[PDB]
């Protein structure tokens, strides 16, 4: 039923095409179509992201996570995500493999159920659809 | 309209859960639902895979590619895929980031539109859905 | 007399065996037995940890620090800890050397007085005992 | 006209020679002499630094940035700084090349207009003078 | 009841502060206070160290081990230590992380229960106290 | 009073914008304004550069050095520069961190007082101003 | 009873001492002496090797494999070999450790039961003898 | 007299400027002018390339080889080429040193007589001319 | 006629399945069957192993060597083994390639005639059989 | 019309077979046959080589360059060569890929039109022929 | 007056040219000529070498040390040698830089006064002469 | 009879203890005592050093070479030195192994007869004595 979509640093700057408010609206609409409720949250603060992941761990709710630059750098976020019992889908809007070498390593991928990159904002919608069939 | 799904070495051994024939049937059914025609092919021969990629290049048809172990090893396959003008979506059934370090490098990812890993056979269906909306 | 025990990200999630509140109680009891006063604080926010380290620097108070994942990643925390004049003991509950390779590097160890790993929550109590004899 | 000077973690601890309040006063005085207005801000919180960089991006204002330890570690800060359209000058008080090897890599340098290191607090004043002539 | 304390090469040269004979006396006194019997042995010969570890394996006795330079170099010692069923605590007098890079790798740490470094000879006494509570 | 500005290989090719003769004129004008005398010299010969550095060592005169490609390659030049007692400021016109990886290492930076990169020819003028206040 | 001996690229060129036909005859003779039936096959085509490995997986038959240069390069072959339930013995005629560094890594060794190198064609016969006693 | 020109994977796709059929015609014309007979063959199959190299080894005929992506990846092809007694000239149309780092390593170069890169299809003609004078 | 079997550190601990005394008995029985005399020796002391290798060098006798952890670490043992004129077969009971990365390098393999790993104690018997046919 | 052939350090020592004077004569003869004028120069001085490259840049003349050991070491020479507008062909007499690993990296190759190695002094003549057809 | 010459593993095998007994005689003769007394000792046992180094530390006597393979591998020997107050000269008979890469690193060189390699047994005599003038 | 002593960049700056003129005098005196003639030359120019090495190659005269920083950087100097038929002794005044890591690699050591480091100016005199006995 409930799916958490958690966006990390700089994702509030989307579109400055699709803005973060637009993304929320798109996700909510898709979720309803699939019979799910999407809770979409964004923060530039690692501590706030950690708190949202802790809550999803306690509730056994799935998480779709685009951690922004913290993907590549945060062991703390990995440690929190490792506690999740429900699925964790990592999403990147851009194809990180076509950019700098440092973007090709993720602390999150090894502990995620799966990873979608380079499909733009549709990545989020495809992750929802995976969770609805699972 | 037409989407090519190309599976590389050892993918004929799926299920020995879901068999390769079953996967073909699942993909075909999903494609029809989306208004697409899926052409699904599998080979253990790099040369045969190259030929199928060349044909998709000449026809300007999108490709969903699970190259199996060649993902990690074949520059020749990368070179062929670089010629494609329509989208290229790389799919892995397993989460390659939760396995050996060598599986975490792909010669294909940098030249793909995007990459889906770890979502099992649903990865193929989600890639179809991306192409139908694009 | 006064010893600061500072716990970083995810340490509030201990026990979800020993909870963080239990750990506080254990530390306080041991401190009193040794003739010390323990001030035990936890935060998921790097900025908050930095502030507590700055205060210990200004007061010339010893610090027992379990920085969680920031151990492996934060130069900022190292820089703050380098200002401490009293002893700094790094503690990890788990044996970081029996886990992923990335956990085997610490930005803090080179600037600490010493390091205790893998002795569970007793590590904290043993660090207190070192400080009481020093 | 307006230049933002942004100082990151631990820079509030300057002088505990020149204190952070003194640095602000020095910068403001130099700015006025050059016909500029300097807005000088410091934070130990990455999220707060990100917000200030976002604002400078939206206003098309130049930034002089001493990110402290985040220089070496934060992809998130790089990503925010990449959005700036006006110049970005990276400043370090110390000569990072005469210290530990890890300080010799910066996530910011590749995206900065230029970089001044090792000239102490005069680095800030020299960066102002560059911006006044540009 | 019985704890073996095993010191490797060059540890007989302690104090030429605290000498190796003094260390033995300190350990024995602490052990008695904790209700334990400490058997403290030192050798510069890897073969002799191996024999003492084999005996502790056969007797299921805990070991506190400061292997000196062999920490960094001996796979043979690791292999012997891997046979121990009771706890193994690695101790270094100095903080190996504040010295040459080569001292920051240990063949023993991954197979130890835990590791104490940089607390001087008190490290041995703290390891005894861990074993008495375990 | 006297400051030496030493330019290495290929710097005579500046402008083929600002030519090397123009740069000399700009530097001389700025120096006079600051109450300094600038001696500006350029050579493509490492031996000649070494001789000029030796002379500045013997006279205890400050040096502003843009060694061109020798920055990245010459231990001999580092060794000569290490003898200087007065300040040494390394200047690069381009932002070397936005170019090939090999340009991001300098044999000179560790032994320089400070380093200015990416501010174009103004880097030289800013280095003069540092020396006038020091 | 049945053992498959599979030789990869360039092994048909043996002796141009012992030729590949001679090797087949030697293996067959040894197999009969041990009460086994040896099926010896060679191909320069990875796809053909994969097919033979798939068949041995389906039949639960042991495999003695000299993959030639594919040893060092093929993840696809590793993936096929990982499916085998009966033993897999890797054989090299030459001592790969006395040659180029690249020959000292094998994608197959980690998944093999064991590995024999440098014993010439007797390696094959010794592998047969292992399988007869197992 | 006879020279073999062997082209590997994707070289049949030349011109989709100069097509592979055109290249054959150009080579044949140049060969005749030099008093040579050129046998030009292309395949996307490693096994087929191996067979052609084996035949050139048996006939003691020179080889001009553009192995395409296999240059960078195939130990099997190196092993076959090592058997050649007549000269082996490696040719690349593109300048592999101006592309991705992975293209700057060749398994073939160490065993070739020489290597021509970046001179386009004229590289083949220049290799013929070398063989005619040798 | 005479073959030396030399076992290094920790091999006396075999079976605490097959014990070291049992292994000796098995080897002796196999040797007699092959018309050989096996001299089997074990030591945890590198110096003692060196002496036995020196004696085999002086007598021009073949050696089957399982150096235990010294395989991975001892240049001294390599240097002694390099003096042997008769064959040297390296044996490991376990498949070192399926364990830690550090076990995948041997100082001995490059100087050995050949290497058998992962075939358990039968490895020793197979090495004897090689020497009997050679 | 005019082609510069520039030889770097130690190339004056050719033949102490073909001497440097002989090479000049061979090149001049070939050039005339092709309708070109070859200007062949050699120096052991990097500064002198730089000057000759600067002149070829100013005249928009092609360069055939064998930089000797500077190939592997000089960023200054790369920087000068990057200014050339006409083609730059790098030539090595020896096959650098069959020698020490350090010879397999060139600072020049990425900025050259193409590279010929291992064809002896004919490499120079083949480079002339490329330039005559281009 | 007294100089210790300490030879490590395998040095007793010299000449099986100059034997170890001959070397002793040569050293003793040279020492007497210089007014010194040479005590020359050899062992294959690290523990024995450590003891001899400890004694030289306690007596403040200079040491000429050829540690054989332990040069490259023993931190324990480095640690003992670091205690010496009188000079320490490292000697190798062979030129270790012309052999395998692993021989080009020494744990001893950084703590030695100096190092002589590749001058054969004369290296020992030259080291004596250094000590006589110092 | 004749020995060349060649000093590279910055060696003319010795003593600004022993000056370069003093070193020449010391060497000449020692040479005469040994029945040799020493020709001692110094230059900061690589080209000049190359010329002196070429002359020693042509005359078959031994060389004692302290190349200064070029030791670590010049392939050209290595190439010239490789031509020498008489002995080549590399000398460093300082112990390069006790300094920066980059000083621990020499392009010259592999091609030298031997190497003396860290014995100060006596290194030169000891090298002369080696050549007199050889
Ligand atoms: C571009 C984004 C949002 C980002 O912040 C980067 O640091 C990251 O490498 C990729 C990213 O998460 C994305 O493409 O979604
Ligand atoms: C398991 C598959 C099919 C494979 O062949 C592996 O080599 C590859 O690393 C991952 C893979 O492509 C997949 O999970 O789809
Ligand atoms: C498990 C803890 C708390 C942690 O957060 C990890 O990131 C770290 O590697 C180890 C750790 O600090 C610990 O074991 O105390
Ligand atoms: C010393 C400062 C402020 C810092 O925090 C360090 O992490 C950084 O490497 C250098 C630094 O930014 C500086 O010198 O300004
Ligand atoms: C200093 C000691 C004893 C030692 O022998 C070193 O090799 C090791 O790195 C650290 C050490 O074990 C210690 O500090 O106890
Ligand atoms: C471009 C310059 C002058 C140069 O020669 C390069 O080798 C160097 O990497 C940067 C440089 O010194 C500069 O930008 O001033
Ligand atoms: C020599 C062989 C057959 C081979 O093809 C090489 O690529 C490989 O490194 C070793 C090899 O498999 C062998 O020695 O059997
Ligand atoms: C472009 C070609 C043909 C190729 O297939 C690449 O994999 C290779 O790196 C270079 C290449 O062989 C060539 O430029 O001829
Ligand atoms: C397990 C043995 C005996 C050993 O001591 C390890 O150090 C080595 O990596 C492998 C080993 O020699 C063996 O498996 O025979
Ligand atoms: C042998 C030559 C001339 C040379 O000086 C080497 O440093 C270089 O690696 C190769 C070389 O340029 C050549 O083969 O032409
Ligand atoms: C050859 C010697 C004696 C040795 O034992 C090697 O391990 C070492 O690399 C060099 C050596 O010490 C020597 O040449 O004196
Ligand atoms: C100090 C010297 C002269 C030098 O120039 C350095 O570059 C080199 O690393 C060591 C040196 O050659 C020496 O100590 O003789
Ligand atoms: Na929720
Ligand atoms: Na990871
Ligand atoms: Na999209
Ligand atoms: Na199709
Ligand atoms: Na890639
Ligand atoms: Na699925
Ligand atoms: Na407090
Ligand atoms: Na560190
Ligand atoms: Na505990
Ligand atoms: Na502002
Ligand atoms: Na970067
Ligand atoms: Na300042
Ligand atoms: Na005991
Ligand atoms: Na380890
Ligand atoms: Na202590
Ligand atoms: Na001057
Ligand atoms: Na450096
Ligand atoms: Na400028
Ligand atoms: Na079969
Ligand atoms: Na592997
Ligand atoms: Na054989
Ligand atoms: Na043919
Ligand atoms: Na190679
Ligand atoms: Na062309
Ligand atoms: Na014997
Ligand atoms: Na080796
Ligand atoms: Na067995
Ligand atoms: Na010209
Ligand atoms: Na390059
Ligand atoms: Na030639
Ligand atoms: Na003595
Ligand atoms: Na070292
Ligand atoms: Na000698
Ligand atoms: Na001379
Ligand atoms: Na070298
Ligand atoms: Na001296």
């Amino acid at each position: 039923l409930i799916v958490n979509v958690i966006n990390g640093p700089n994702l509030g700057r989307l579109g400055r095409g699709t803005t973060h408010d637009e993304l929320v609206a798109l996700i909510e609409r898709e979720a309803a179509e699939l019979g799910l409720k999407a809770v979409v949250r964004q923060s530039d603060s690692e501590a706030q992201l950690l708190d949202w992941i802790h809550q999803a761990a306690d509730a056994a709710e799935p998480v779709i996570l685009n951690a922004g630059g913290l993907t590549h750098t945060s062991v703390a976020l990995r440690d929190a995500c490792a506690e999740l019992s429900a699925p964790l889908i990592e999403v990147h809007i851009s194809n990180v493999h076509a950019r700098e070498e440092f973007r090709r390593h993720s602390y999150l991928s090894p502990i995620a159920t799966g990873v979608i990159v380079g499909l733009g904002i549709q990545g989020y919608l495809l992750a929802l659809r995976y969770l609805a069939e699972h």
